[PDB]
RNA sequence: AGGAGUAUCCACCGCAAGA
RNA sequence: UUUUGCGGA
RNA sequence: AGUCUACUACUA
RNA sequence: AGUAGUAGA
RNA sequence: ACUACUA
């Protein structure tokens, strides 16, 4: 039952009104709202920018430090022994007892070093000793510290604890002192971080990268200082734990001229905590500014450089643990886009140079750096367009404090790249190097290299949590001077077009005009009415009878907005939570229109939570309680079934098929051009017209704040459907009104952080004036960001559609081409122009014949009547309140940039350094296969969006060391399975303890799981045609796996389970600590999971078992771990007690990965082939291709073309089929009716389960143990980017990553 | 002494004894 | 308010 | 630490 | 289907 | 929660 809401009555909108609008508008002269890119401009700009800078921040005179760790390095750097760290330790210590203090920093040092040396025996062992081996000591209470009582302290040690325990100023740029003084520290830095320091793949790898990359760079200091910087973050990682950071630690390094003297502080693990150092070295070529050192003590003419004590964020001491993984995929990413740029490997110096830069923007995880270089990325695109906001970029550019003299140095750099990149409008200087590049990809793909070296997060603590506020806060309140001087009914319902022109200040943003929404509506109908049936089968498809709290969304764990609490916030629950407390609290499971019903007079409740970003500035995200979450459903629901059916709308596209989209648009655009335009005289004379395409970058100022909601109204209720009714239409009217007014509740960090000062500012006064309640204020028609993307965009579409109608009436003479991509808010439109093909004597002539006549919108299309075209579509989406943002969004006659892809005519470019970057992050802790697959398989996908094979397989070597380093299994470890098994590492089965395919084409084809496979298959041929000891032994490490999972075959394709073997490690997971799980005692749960075996794989429909199945899945581990609020070192130090620790079941009880692979080596010892268990191997056994294929490198320097995305078939409902076959209530069958798509044919697709399992592994799955096994083995197409000649077919994938294998060199 | 900043922030919590 | 000793984050 | 759009792994 | 990771708006 | 042969 659809209920029947008000809807809105058309208001007989004609097009003509609006283009006659649009002639007088056009008739008279419009300033372009860009500024064409020149490099006297530029210049001009950046020199007015440094004069005004020096009244902005007060001067500084001291540079403040830009070097999280500061290191220098002379000798080559062994990576850190537990003896080596010993004997360095104790080599450093009688080092720097000699050395005379000056400094706090220095006498503390030195009276650390002297209770370090003065350390027994006993005290040497317990230091440097794991957990598990480890006893008290009194004096080395945790495995790498020890006690310092202050006590062992000088009198001037103690001051330095004072100052720990006990104003925005910029360098004055504009001088030619700083700018010298500030380039030559960093110039002297890079350069001794640039001194040199006295299958198919693995062949093409030792080449290419290693003989180019990873060589050159590995005997660089840079290189050695990064492995230095890894060592001294593991040590700051170890002492970050709760209970070794109370007591201090000393470690040394590089034979004892690294000293790392870790001071007591707050757990890393907690929140708001820093890793309080000093790092003593002596002065040489490295990361060192002697101007920011603690001090720099004498001895004998050797310079001991005391660091000033540095406390650095958990954040940013993971980001310099794995500063030289990511400086090393950085120079790696450069050094493939260099290849495809020039043809040409790298020089010796340009990678020596571009590694230093990487690493050094690695190490200095500053937000200052890292907001200069988010405005890089903006400014880069900026001044190589023809026109673009490149004046406000350069103005935003200047509004930061430069505090460092890295940042003046980078500042310095970007001003002479930008002036250079101005100049030529080919060729594009480095912003790392000394070479120029010859395309724009390469250049942005390098400084969003530079911009991805710094980890998210890098923000304050409250200084950016309060910002995501005001960016809300003042569209909130332009919005409310908008509706005190337009009349709060001009602002909502929209304003009509005769207001428009009496008033000419009405296109602005949060105004939007009601006729030319009508309109675009019509110009959306004109497409939708052709398809109607279909637009109506997709609207009636969505989830509006069905349950609600039955779809993923409404029951998952992603945060949600409960109820306003007594202490006045908005409480910060689950999803599940509050469906859980929903279902709870009625008597039935209702329907999305139901639920919107009984949750229509709430009031949109909502509260801002920081995404941390990257970005300059934090982008906080908005978080909706249930009533407003049912609200945006309904109306992203009609808007995505409605948006899905029209082409040039994109946020309805699937996940990577939008580049796809793109990519065809682009296509026809420069098909259309392809071409001569003709014009038709009166005389019948053609004109001839040079087809020229412009596409604008577009971006929109602040699209969801600085919006009006209430543009949908009128567009839905003229937005048609092939619906009999207009019921569903009004119901979405209906939730379009309630989502207009939102009650905007500012975080509790925020109000506490106001709440805590001595005195208010007078711009937080207006702040907080915005909020009437201290903690509740209200937004109005300020839709929150991504809760409307589908119908924001869709409403984009329709205006950019009105304006291409509007267009087409003004000039029907002029055949122009007009294709437009909105996603959400960036969007790219492509213009096509027609330039006189000559100096134009006929075609002014004919421009002045058409004014003369009457029609004055013709003065616009003479001269670059794509500027024409930009403004008339930057006013008709104004008149839809949709700004086009002067600044970041660029034209240009060749480059487009849409969803953060770059196109070059018909070439598209996604960088896949993020994916790089980003496969370095966090990983799930399951165990050593999950965590191994977790990172191999990180890589693959930037294999698709562009990596090189090499780059690709260089990451994937860079992240199984980084596993197995917190796994043991690394060689010469503890736990590498070589010391203990009598195969190599590439023949172990990877749960134990196996590195397996580390090429990345093995698993970007086949897959982490296949290695196991792989390997029973390469186990059984050798005990099938050799019948070797190794296979043998191979088979016997597969069967103790399987001993050790107790799932059985039984007779051969007729037992319980599917296996091919695994390990279990003790995971500790709580119990929930949530409202909603003692509701019914887990045994209950325990005899309904048994019986109800269908619900393990499809969500009740009913709210009498969905209760209890919710009440399960808050009950789950997994579930439980996922909403505890952990750590990422807590994790890391999870997985690291997988070194030594009991936490590997073996037999009944829990050994530790050293005893299960002693276990499973006198098991391979002892194994005997029974010629059953060969028909299980048989049973258990896309690679067909990657094994019977091979390559012949051509003399020839590899050709390099145009890039675009294919799709990839890789392997040919599959989850609720498994529910009709343990379907035996009569509710459970109609909840799995209701859940299968057709549940028509339900056993049509049992029966293919039935024959597929018994075909391929011979299970009856009838059997309910059975069945269960098999679910996860069923559940289990991609899209990538190739070379232009690549066809899109799975084998010709493949052929192309073959034929990439090389760099420099050709393969056939 | 750091991290962050033209937004006041983080940089350790409790206990018992002694000065 | 400093320290010492004991625990927790 | 949200909404969509996905991709990759891993788990019943 | 659940989690982890990543990317885009 | 570490310190291997560290891609
Ligand atoms: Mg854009």
């Amino acid at each position: 039952y659809i209920p029947d809401y008000k809807g809105m009555e058309p208001i007989g909108a004609n097009i003509e009104d609006l283009v006659d609008y649009s002639k007088d508008w056009l008739s008279r002269a419009r300033n372009f709202s860009f500024f064409e890119v020149k490099g006297t401009a530029v210049f001009e700009c950046f020199n007015s920018n440094e004069a005004n800078h020096c009244q902005r921040y007060p001067m500084s005179r001291k540079p403040r430090n830009f070097l999280l760790i500061q290191c220098s390095l002379i000798t080559s750097y062994k990576p850190a022994t537990t003896l080596s760290d010993q004997i360095d330790s104790r080599r450093a210590c009688s080092y720097i007892l000699n050395l005379i203090p000056d400094t706090p920093a220095s006498y503390l040092i030195h009276d650390m070093a002297y209770r370090y040396i003065n350390l027994t025996r006993e005290d040497m062992i317990n230091y440097y000793a794991p957990r598990i081996q480890f006893k008290q000591t009194q004096n080395v209470r945790e495995p790498g510290t020890f006690k310092l009582t202050s006590s062992m302290l000088r009198a001037e040690s103690k001051a330095m604890l004072d100052l720990l325990n006990n104003q925005i100023e910029s360098l004055n740029i504009a001088s030619h002192i700083v700018q010298s003084e500030s380039v030559s520290l960093i110039t002297k830095i890079l350069s001794d971080l640039e001194l040199n320091i006295t299958t198919v793949l693995d062949k093409f790898f030792q080449n290419e990268t290693q003989k180019y990359l990873i060589d050159v760079l590995k005997k660089t200091t840079a290189w050695h200082i990064g492995h230095l910087i890894r060592d001294i973050t593991e040590s700051l990682i170890a002492h970050s734990g709760l209970k070794r950071s109370k007591y201090w630690s000393l470690h040394s390094y590089n034979n004892g001229n690294v000293i790392l003297f870790i001071l007591p502080s707050k757990s890393l693990e907690v929140a708001g905590s820093f890793i309080r150092f000093i790092t003593v070295f002596r002065i040489g070529p490295g990361l060192v500014d002697k101007d920011n050192l603690d001090t720099i003590l004498i001895d004998g003419d050797s310079q001991w450089g005391v660091s000033k004590v540095m406390s650095i964020d958990l954040n940013r001491l993971l980001a310099l643990n794995i500063a030289f993984e990511k400086a090393l995929i950085a120079t790696a990413t450069w050094f493939q886009y260099y290849t495809e740029d020039q043809g040409q490997f790298p020089l010796q110096y340009a990678i020596r140079s571009v590694f230093a830069n990487h690493f050094l923007l690695a190490i200095c995880q500053k937000m200052k750096l890292c907001a200069i270089f988010d405005n890089l990325r903006y400014l880069i695109p900026a001044v190589t367009s023809l026109y673009s906001g490149f004046p406000s970029l350069i103005e935003k550019l200047f509004e930061r404090p430069f505090k460092s003299s890295l940042e003046v140095y980078i500042y310095y750099n970007i001003k002479s790249l930008l002036v250079a990149l101005a100049q030529n409008n080919g060729v594009y200087p480095s912003f790392m190097s000394r070479i120029v590049y010859k395309h724009y990809r390469s250049l942005i793909s390098e400084v969003t290299t530079c911009f991805f070296l710094f980890e998210k997060g890098l923000h304050g603590n409250m200084n950016e949590e309060a910002k995501i506020h005001l960016e809300t806060v003042e569209w909130a309140l332009k919005f409310r001077e908008k509706e005190e001087k337009y009349g709060e009914s001009l602002v909502e319902n929209g304003y009509m077009m005769w207001e428009l022109r009496a008033n000419a200040e009405l296109a602005e943003q949060q105004l939007y005009c009601q006729d030319a929404i009508e309109l675009a509506a019509i110009e959306l109908n004109k497409v939708l009415a052709t398809k109607s049936s279909v637009v109506a089968n997709s609207i009636l498809s969505k989830n509006w009878e069905e349950p609600y709290f039955s779809q993923t969304r409404n029951i998952s764990l992603k945060g949600m907005s409960g109820q306003v609490q007594e202490d006045g916030h908005l409480s910060s629950s689950v999803t599940i939570i509050e469906a859980i407390r929903y279902l709870s609290n009625s008597r039935h499971n209702p329907s999305l229109l139901k639920l919107y019903e009984e949750t229509r007079e709430q009031k949109a409740m909502a509260r801002i939570v920081r995404k941390y970003q990257r970005t300059e500035a934090d982008r906080g995200f908005f978080i909706t309680t249930l009533p407003t979450r049912c609200r945006l459903e309904i109306i992203e629901d009609y808007y995505d079934a409605i948006a899905k059916n029209i082409s040039e709308e994109y946020i309805s596209y699937g996940g990577e098929k939008k580049i796809l989209a793109i990519q065809g648009a682009l296509e026809k655009a420069l098909r259309w051009a392809s071409g001569e335009s003709f014009i038709e005289l009166s005389n019948h004379k053609f004109i001839r017209m040079k087809r020229k395409l412009m596409y604008v970058s577009a971006d929109a100022t602040k699209w969801s704040p600085g919006d009006n909601s209430a543009k949908f109204r009128r567009f839905t209720s003229m937005l048609h459907n092939g619906l009999p009714n207009n019921k569903l239409k009004n119901c979405v009217i209906d939730a379009l009104k309630q989502v207009y007014k939102t009650d905007f509740f500012m975080s509790r960090k925020l109000r506490n952080y106001i709440d805590s000062m001595e005195s208010l500012d007078p711009h937080i006064k207006q702040f907080l004036d915005f909020f009437p309640d201290g903690h509740h204020g209200e937004v109005k028609g300020n839709w929150l960001q991504g809760n409307l993307n589908k119908c924001s965009s869709l409403f984009g579409v329709a205006m950019s559609l009105l304006f291409k109608q509007v267009w087409t009436n003004l000039f029907p003479e002029l055949d122009c081409f007009f294709e437009f991509a909105h996603h959400s808010d960036d969007a790219l439109f492509i213009y096509g122009y027609l330039e006189p093909v000559d100096d134009g004597t006929d075609w002014f002539l004919f421009v002045s014949q058409q004014i003369q006549a009457g029609h004055l919108h013709w003065f616009s299309v003479n001269t670059e009547m794509w500027k024409s075209m930009f403004n008339l579509h930057e006013h008709i989406l104004l008149l839809g309140s949709i700004k086009i943002s002067p600044k970041k969004t660029t034209v240009s006659p060749t480059n487009a940039e849409f969803l953060s892809t770059f196109f070059e005519g018909c070439a598209v470019s996604i960088p896949f350094v993020k994916i790089l970057l980003g496969s370095l992050s966090d990983l799930p802790g399951l165990g050593y296969f999950d965590d191994l697959a977790a990172a191999q398989s990180r890589c693959v996908k930037a294999l698709d969006l562009g990596a090189s094979p090499q780059v690709a397989q260089l990451a994937v070597a860079l992240c199984t060391s980084k596993v197995e380093r917190l796994y043991g299994t690394a060689p010469g470890m503890v736990n590498h399975p070589a010391a203990y098994l009598q195969v190599k590492h590439t023949d172990t089965p990877i749960p134990l303890g196996g590195n397996g395919a580390m090429s990345i084409m093995e698993l970007a084809t086949a897959g982490i799981g296949m290695s196991d496979k792989n390997l029973l298959k390469r186990a059984l041929l050798g005990y099938s045609h050799k019948r070797q000891k190794s296979m043998l032994y191979i088979l016997g490490l597969f069967k103790f796996l399987m001993k050790l999972s107790d799932e059985t075959f039984q007779h051969e394709r007729l037992g319980q389970f599917s296996f091919i073997g695994k390990v279990q490690w003790k995971i500790f997971t709580p119990k929930s600590e949530f409202e909603f799980a003692d509701m019914y005692t887990s045994k209950f749960l325990e005899l309904w999971s048994s019986q109800h075996v269908t619900y393990d794989y499809i969500i009740p429909k009913g709210r009498d078992n969905l209760l209890i199945y919710l009440v399960r899945k808050l009950n789950d581990p997994s579930i439980v771990t996922a909403m505890t609020m952990q750590s990422p070192l807590q994790l890391r130090f999870r997985m690291q007690a997988k070194q030594h620790m009991k936490v590997c079941r073996l037999d009944g009880e829990w050994v530790t990965f050293r005893e299960v692979l002693a276990a499973a080596n006198s098991f391979a010892e002892n194994y005997s082939a029974t010629s059953q268990d060969m028909d299980l191997f048989q049973t258990l056994t896309w690679k067909d291709f990657l094994n019977g294929i091979h390559c012949d490198v051509i003399p020839t320097k590899q050709v390099q073309r145009a890039k675009v995305a294919r799709t990839f078939t890789v392997r040919e409902s599959i989850p609720a089929v498994i529910g009709y076959k343990f379907a035996v209530t009569v509710e459970e069958m109609s909840d799995v009716l209701d859940t299968a798509k057709f549940p028509d044919s339900l056993s049509v697709d049992l029966k293919t389960m039935k024959d597929g399992v018994y075909r391929e592994l011979g299970l009856d799955i009838s059997l309910p143990d059975v069945m269960k096994r098999i679910a996860p083995m069923l559940y289990k197409s991609r899209v990538v980017i190739v070379q232009g000649n690549v066809e899109g077919t799975a084998e010709a994938i493949c052929r192309y990553w073959l034929k990439s294998m090389s760099l420099v060199k050709t393969i056939r």
